[PDB]
Formats: C-alpha cells, sequence, structure tokens
C-alpha cells in the first residue's frame, strides 16, 4: 500500500524556528551530560507508550512547569514513544496502528506522531523516543532531542548503524537478561562511520554514509536481577572505561529494574538519590515510566492511563522529581 | 548519500532461470518437510563463515555438489553463502557492503556480484542459504535463497521477525549470544503471524507491506556461555518448543559458541550429534558447519580459500564430517 | 528542487463524495453532447487565466445561478485555466503562484487542487487546458472537460495524454487555422497508446491507455475567423470524412475575436443565428469572461484579467441569455 | 508497467572517454557553425528511422569514410532517429516497440538505443536524434551531438523547455504548413532559463531549473510549398536578425522540401550547392534522408531499407556529399 514519503509530512508540518532551536540546544546540553561536562541529571520521563495525543499534551503542560522549576538540577525531557517492541506479538504503537483497532493506518499515524512532536517542541518540552524501525525516523527525527535503542535491538547491527547517523544523543539499553557488553559494544559501533542502505526523505532507497555519533551512552534497565545499585554502577563504569568509552550512564527506574511493579520505580529513584548524595559521579541520567493516572489497562477506556506497561501517576511523579532534584543539588555543590 | 540501483535493475540483467527456480522451489519444500517432521533426512547448512571471493566460492560449491549427490538419501546439503556479517563493534560487514575489501563500499557492485554468484550456484545444482541481516538487501536476491537464517544478534529484534514473516523460504532463528533459547521460540511465534510494516519495493521505493506469516520457522542451537548441542539440551529445548506450540524439530550449529570459537572442535560436536542420531535423535532436523577449502582464518585475504572472518575447518575435514553424519543418519532413517 | 508527488496533495485534499458525483455526471452529460444524444449547448466560460482564488470563487457563485437557470438549454462549466502557453514569456498560478518569478510549484499545485475542490463542492464543475505531461495527475480527478491548445494539438505527446484522460477533450485547431491537425488528433487520442508517464507516487512508468472516445474539435480562428456557418459546414464535412464525430465547439475568443474582446458578443450572435436556423453540428462554445471586463498588466483591480481581455459580468449575462434563448429553439425542433 | 530508470542503463553502458570526447568536440564544432565562427557545413544524414542496429552500424562504417574525407568542408553527423511522430497512428520507433510487433518492450528498446549510440560514438561517428518524448532523453542525451525538435512540436512549450535544458545544439523545424515564426519564437524561448517538471536519472519527477540553450537554430523543411531556395533563405535570415537570434540556418532536403519524394532530395541539394557557390552565407547545414538501400517498405523484409519515409540509397548519398563538399570548399575559400 501507498506510503506518503517524509517530505509530504515535512511540507504540512515544517519544523518552526522555536522547535528547531530547542532541539538543537537540548541535544547540545545532553552531549555535555554524556561527557561529564555538566552535572545536571537528564530525566527521560513520561508514558510507556503514546496512544492518545490529547492526554499527551495535557501531561506535557504539567511536566513543563517542573522542567522549568528544576532546570538548574535536572534536564527534563518527555518520553514520547511511538514504537513498541513486543515479546511476541501485540500493538506496536501509535504509528503502526493509530486507531487502536487493527487497521494499520500508518500514514495517519506518522502524521499524528509528527504533529504531536511539533506541538510539544513548540510549547517548550523536548521529546525522546525509541527508534525501532529503520524507515520511520526520517519522518520525525528532526524533532527528537534524545533517542533510545531498546534492549531487544542494542545487539543489532542495523540499529547501531541507525544510531551512527542520528543527530541526537542515543542511549543503548543493556540486554533483556542483563548483558551490558552489548551496549558498550554498541557505543563503539555507533561512534564510527558506516555505509549502509536507507531510505531518503523522498521515499527512495539509497546508500548513506554516516559520520558516527559521539554522544552514545548505556542505560541500565535490569536483567534476571535489577542493576541500578552502586555496586552495579561501579562495575559498569569500570567496563566502560576498559572499552575506552564514556563511563557516564543512565538508570531506568522501570522495566526489569522495578520488575514490572510501577510502585517500585520510587524505590529505585530513592536508591539513585542516595548514590547522588554519597558520590554518584558516573550517573548522568534516569528514565521513568509516568502518566497522568497510575496503573495500566488492556483497553483505552480510562483517559491518561497506559495500555502498555504500568506507570506511576502524576502525584507520585511530582514526588519523584522533587527527590531527584534535591539529591542532585547536593551532588552539584561538590 | 549515493546512487543505489533498485532491485529491478539487477533482476533485469540476471533473471532467475527455469532451472534455478525449480531448484529453489523444491529445496524450500524439502526443507519444510524436515521442519514439520515429514522426512528424516538431515538438513546440512555448510560452507564458509563469509563469502569474500566468488572464485573460491564456486570451487567450494563444485566439490560440495558431489557430496550433496552422494549423500542425498541421508542428508540435504545446502551451501552457506553468507554476504552480510555482524561485527562485535566494527569491521568488514561483507561482500555486499564492501566487495573490493578496501573501504570503497561499492554496494551496487556487491549486490550485482552476490546475485550473479547465487544464480551461478543454483544453475550448477547447489542450493544456497544466507543470513538476512539488512532490511533492504533481501529484495535483490531472496528469490535465489532456499533457506534463511536470522542471527543470534537479531533473533530478538521485531524488525527481523517482521522480515522473516514475509520471506518465502524456511527460516532458522538462532538462540541468543549468551544462550537464551526463549527469544528464538518467541521469534517463531512472531514470524508465523501476519504483520504490517514499512519496507522497500523492487522498484526502490518505500511502501507499506502486509505479510502472511512464515509457517516454516525453527530454532538453531549455537551455544551461549556454555555449549548447548548435547542430548540433554536438545531434550530440554524440545520440551520448551512443544510447550509454546511450535515445531519441536531443531538445528544444531557445530561452530560459534558450540565449538567455543575453536574450529577444530566442530568435529567433536558433529560426533556428539552422530551419537544422538544412532541412539534416538528424533528432534534433530539439521546441522550447521563452518567450512572452506583451507582451515583457520586470516586478517587479510592473502591465502586462497581461507576465511577472513570466523575460522573454518578445511576441505579434508569436511569430507570426514559429512561422512560421519551421513552414516549415523542412515541408521536413524532405517528404524 | 523537491517536488511533492500527487499523493501528498491527494492526501491533504481528497475528492469529496459530492465533487466525485459532479465530475462523474458532468463528464457523461458532455459525452452525450459530443455524440448527439442531447442537444444542450456546452458552454466553457470563465477567465482567460486564474490568478486569484478569491475572485474565482466569487465568479463561480454568480455563474452557478445561471448554470441552474439555464440548465435545460445550456450545460455551463467554468474555465479554470491556471496559465498561458506563450508565443514566448507571468507563468500561471501553478508555475508561479506568488506572481513574482519565484516559481513555487509545490504551493501552486496545492492552491490549484484546493480551488478545484472548492468549485466542485459548491456545485460548479471545472475545465482546464492540459499543457504538460506531469501536472495533470495532481488534479485531473476534479476536471469535467479538458482542452488541448492550438500549439499542442499536433503533438504526439499531447495526443497520448488525451488518450488516457477520463474526461472529454477538445482539440483546438492550429494557430494559423489548420483544422486537419485537430481531426487527426481525435483519431489518435481515440486509440490505445503505450508510453512513458509519471505515477501518482511520483515515479516514471510505462502506461497503457484505453483510448478516449469523447474527443472533439474546437474552432478558434486562424488566418481568418472560422466561427460562421460556412466554416462549420466545411469542418463537419471533413469530420465525417475522417469517421469521427461531426459535433464541434466554437471559441468566441482568441483568433475568432482577434483584437476586440467585445467581439465575443458578435460571434455569439452569429452562433445564435446558426442555432435558430439549424446549427446541427454545434455542441458547444467557449467564452472568456470575468467579473470585470477588460484586462490589466498588474493585479490591481479585483476580478479583472491579467492575461487576455475578458467580457465583464453584465455582458456575460447578456451572452448567456442570448445563447439559452437560441438553443431553446433548436432543441424544440 | 515496470520501467528501469536511466541509472540502470548508465550503469550497464557508461559513456567511454572516447565517446565523451567526441560528443564534447562535436557539440563545440556545431556551436561554432551556428554562430558563424566556422563555414564548414553541418550535414545531418542517415535513415528516416532506425529499425535495425545491425544495418545502422554498417551504414555508419561507410559514412565514417566520407566523414573523414570531407572533414575540412563538411561536418558529417549520422541521423539516429529512435522516436517518430505519426500523422495519426503508427509505429513510433525502436524505443517504443523494438520488436516491431506491437509488444511495446520499452526497456529493451531504450537499452538497444543506448547501446547503438555508444557503439556509434566509439567508432568515431557522432549521432543526432529528434527528442520527441519528455522522459526518454535522460536515457541517452549524453551520447547525442545535435538534436531536432520536429515540425509538429516546435510550437510546444514543453519541447521548448526541454530544448533549454539540453547540452547539445538544437534545431527547430518550421511548422508543417510552412510557418517559420514558431521556430524563430522557439529559439527565443529555448535560449532562456526555465522552471518546469521533469524526471531524474533515478526515475523520480522533480523541479528542474534550466540555464537556456544558446546554440539553437532553425531548420527549413518546407510547408504547403518548399522553402529551400535563396529567396526563402533570404526572407528567413532577415526575420532571424529582426528577432535578435542567429541568422545561420539549416535546410532539410527531404520531407516537405522534397514533396515527400526521395528522388527530389538531390535537386534540393543541387540548389543548395548553387547558393553556396554564389554566396549562401546564411546556410550552416543540411539534412538528408539516406540509407543503404533506396526507397521504403511496409514490413522489415529487406535489409537496410526504410520502413518509414523513403530514403536515397548509398550510391546517391556519395554523389550528394561530393557535390556539397565541392561547392562549400569554394564558399570557404572566400
Ligand atoms: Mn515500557
Ligand atoms: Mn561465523
Ligand atoms: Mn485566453
Ligand atoms: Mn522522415
Amino acid at each position: 500500500k501507498e506510503l506518503l514519503p517524509p517530505i509530504a509530512h515535512l511540507y504540512e508540518l515544517p519544523i518552526s524556528k522555536e522547535a528547531s532551536g530547542l532541539v538543537h540546544r537540548t541535544r547540545q546540553e545532553i552531549s555535555d551530560l554524556v561527557h561529564g561536562r555538566d552535572k545536571r541529571l537528564l530525566v527521560i520521563i513520561g508514558p510507556c507508550s503514546i496512544h492518545d495525543p490529547k492526554a499527551a499534551l495535557e501531561y506535557a503542560e504539567r511536566l513543563l512547569k517542573l522542567r522549568k522549576q528544576y532546570e538548574n538540577e535536572l534536564l527534563i525531557v518527555m518520553r514520547v514513544y511511538f514504537e513498541k517492541p513486543r515479546t511476541t506479538v501485540g500493538w506496536k504503537g501509535l504509528i503502526n496502528d493509530p486507531h487502536l483497532d487493527g487497521t494499520f493506518d500508518i500514514n495517519f499515524g506518522l502524521r499524528q506522531a509528527r504533529s504531536l512532536l511539533l506541538s510539544l517542541n513548540n510549547m517548550g518540552m523536548p521529546a525522546s523516543t525509541e527508534f525501532l524501525d529503520m524507515i520511520t525516523p526520517q519522518y520525525y527525527a528532526d524533532l527528537i532531542s534524545w533517542g533510545a535503542i531498546g534492549a531487544r535491538t542494542t545487539e543489532s547491527q542495523v540499529h547501531r548503524q541507525l544510531a551512527s547517523g542520528l543527530s541526537c544523543p542515543v542511549g543503548f539499553k543493556n540486554g533483556t537478561d542483563g548483558n551490558l557488553k552489548i551496549a558498550i559494544d554498541a557505543i563503539g559501533a555507533a561512534s564510527h562511520s558506516h555505509h549502509f542502505l536507507s531510505v531518503t526523505k523522498a521515499g527512495h532507497s539509497a546508500i548513506v554514509h554516516t559520520g558516527g555519533n559521539p554522544d552514545c551512552h548505556v542505560i541500565l534497565r535490569g536483567g534476571k536481577e535489577p542493576n541500578y545499585d552502586a555496586e552495579h554502577v561501579s562495575e559498569a563504569a569500570e567496563q566502560l572505561r576498559a572499552a575506552g568509552v564514556t563511563d557516564k550512564l543512565m538508570i531506568d527506574c522501570s522495566h526489569a529494574n522495578s520488575r514490572k511493579d510501577y510502585t517500585r520505580q520510587m524505590e529505585v529513584a530513592q536508591d539513585i538519590a542516595a548514590q547522588l548524595e554519597q558520590d554518584g559521579g558516573n550517573i548522568m541520567g534516569v528514565m521513568v515510566e509516568s502518566h497522568l493516572v497510575e496503573g495500566r489497562q488492556d483497553k483505552p477506556e480510562v483517559y491518561g492511563k497506559s495500555i502498555t506497561d504500568a506507570c506511576i501517576g502524576w502525584g507520585a511523579t511530582e514526588e519523584l522529581l522533587a527527590l531527584l532534584a534535591g539529591a542532585n543539588k547536593k551532588r552539584m555543590a561538590r
């Protein structure tokens, strides 16, 4: 079927002066955290997945107030995930199936994704996403300040190539059973130049030559056991130094670190807060699964509630952000 | 950003012949038979870790073809013709990506040579197998491939499971690099279903594709932190496959983590499989073997017929290993 | 530079159910006139060129009332021509929508499709001249009648194009009056052709067309005017000799009025007289009309042409009443 | 149906150093003629249409010997016409239907046309053709030293735009009834820059901005009456100067100047030969319909015989060229 190329969506929704400026600078600001030049804490926070742009915009307006408030301690960027990797099968996100009913209206979904990202950046909220597909990025990577490569794809050569050509910093998650070396290796690969086949903005396949991405880091997201504590952070930091790549890392409070219990994301954040207080020198960022309303639901019946992984609600979100900001204020004072 | 010819340009210059088309169609059907337990021959995916020299490849194929015919009642021999290689971090990604082996990345030439070699192989009677790594290169030559692999590093990847769901050949999913078998079992489940995703057409344009699912996927045991080739591991995998409601017939890789990356250990693994086939071995439908004209590996392509990637057994050792497997499977089939 | 393909525009501006029905119906009604099943007179009327969407909609709202009023005698369809072909030298609303040498073709094609959809949606069907081989895919779905101009009637590329169009097509005689080239064009366009074209996705392809059975000639003058009974009778003779339809359209403007735009009325009266006497070979007329009569080099006066001079609204009422009255009498025989 | 783009053909049949040099040199030589820097006579000579590459190459090998023999007096370039305009319907040429059987194998036809042109340039014979289609030129214009726009398309805006973007000199024929102003007007238009839609080497439609073609001229090819004589040449020269364009022009010995009778081309050439002897300062070239065997045939039964317009045969061709060379040697001595 008949896919509109990126240029069609770029013509309807060109990046504005403000969005372009916000993306450019947030990427720069994140590079400084990745390389230990600034000691603010990157916070990637928001829904497991976007299934309703309206709830997403409401969420973003609340989050914007806290982004501003804590701007000296925390660098807040919203989770805006449009592509979801499933264990076997299931809804792959808003792009793949925006009407949430098996109609796979991908043109509508890409348009909605771009429109949401443009609106977010226009309001002052930078955005992040996981890059899962090789073709979808040309539709909206210009509006992304930070990207993730998921646990299920960190070891994949086509995803490392993708990352090597992205203009934003990229986090690589450790593997689903806890393997960190694949992520360390991914930084090596993505940091170098690659030649590979991709698709242009006009929608045609082409040979691209990337320059490499100097702003990649790892993300600790648990395995058979959680890997967020000081002992794990120290082990990982030594392995990063050994490989000659940045030893500054991100810690995901959710997924296999909370072991799929949204109420434990706060516990993880408190452990991180104590590391920042005691030392915490290898930590540059945290990831949190958060929505307007806590929990999850199989069907999109309740507004502002996840249909994928369970999230903390808005009030726990305010608490969690206050805790990290206070803890990092103390770290930054040393 | 450089000037890629679309699949239709290569297809025009190198159209599939009646003979190649018959060989592919038959070989896929025969392999399907093995996957679903209808025939008890052993699929043998055998040849170089990587193809870097089409002359040496054609010579290899010539020698192998005699053995394919000789052992045809006990073994279904298909050549490894791997054109895309995953690197640990960085390095030469294969003949397609850089066919002149010097960082000129002449991909139009690479794709052309890959198709030419596959067409020449099928025309001489040797079916071909490859690892599908890239999302766009398959359209250039998948019509000439009888069996496909998704590698250990990409079995968990949703975009690779999608690709597999639209392939017309049977597909083997390798267990993960540390030993995880569940990802490959999950992959069979995923690739067996219909998917909708973005891909590139034969004309070189991006499009929405809707696949029908691939009913002929299976797992490949290739070792992890510890090897997983033995009877206990096979029995344990078979139980997991049945619990997930997918085929309990599997393939065993003698190389990579099952040989502890020591090419001289491939024969020990094959000897263990032979022993399983003689005793029972009902869940084994195939084996994988990294093999070339000359054993070992080299950083540079100085020696003819010697791998520049993973180390391989040599030709003599290939005769030994194939004879061992054909003997042992003859007995399995007899009962 | 970076051309959006037709599918980008078709996505933002899908044809409505109402527009689709109007185009479908009007094409058929026109075909009925081309082949003598109905004796209403097609009238292709409106500006020489469209340079202002706002004025074009205002003109359409006025024309719509007369379209309905005269519907038993006349089939009124608006002229929505975006440009000229030049002898040489403003390059039309598509090729240059900002009227300033910036050639913003993406914007121009978008604006063209937008206007055509709005026109169809209000009940006014639209006609245009197809000048190039690529632009038609962006809006031919909104066109009820197409023209091939005098300067391109003889061209094999344009005959091919016409053979694949889903609307009826009029071929103008040559710039110096040559009628044979238009007669030959109908014959060429009625057949199947294989040739290279561009798809709605923006890619070159081989297309195989089925032929267009609803083509006709248009008399637009030359070395001398060719609107009178004598010239109409000779054309009809030549048409029947070539085995194609002997129903034709008369352009009141261009080389039939020459240097006086007000002569369109005289041509129209001569046509009225033919209709009253007999006039059996006339299926249509073309008229260059706008809100305000005349022309201007620069777009200062609202609703006045910036290409060829046009009769104004009051004279348009006059000319349509005249034609409707005359054709009423022809249909009553 | 499934059209290979130009790049597919360019990859299989890249232009050689030799062909590239011959085309560059020949284009420059022809420009010098159009602008009166040189008084050699351009001679565009060969079949009405190509229906058989084998005969065309045999024809070229004979013509090369004369090309070389007359090089100080004549600039001989072969007619290699692959696209034919029909009065109503009929075979449109080798590209459109190479197997001459209603199969329209256009991929094969383009491949065969490019192959022939490359072979011709490689043997030392430059080539000319009529550019009828908007899309086919990308496949082989790099191998063409001179182009024609036909009588039936000279008045066409799209053909004038096409001409404005070509790298070769272009001749515009007067209209089919004898109108010369359309060709004079065409030179005007094709000398300007244009913006229009075209198709790329990769097979995608795009906006192209051409720089104008400063090497255009008119071709006198007859109308109701012929227009080859001194008086018509003299009339056309005055109008060229009046429009401010080159008053050097080309005369077609065939088509409407021969009343469609192949035995009259020699009479036209003889008239031209007298003008060249008397004065003939405004003539820069001639066009002649020539083949191995004279006349025409309905089916491709006889080898080297036209299936379109009737042509003079090889013997008459030698006579005609000797005549023009002898006459122009004298013009050039003054
Ligand atoms: Mn999640
Ligand atoms: Mn290997
Ligand atoms: Mn006009
Ligand atoms: Mn001819």
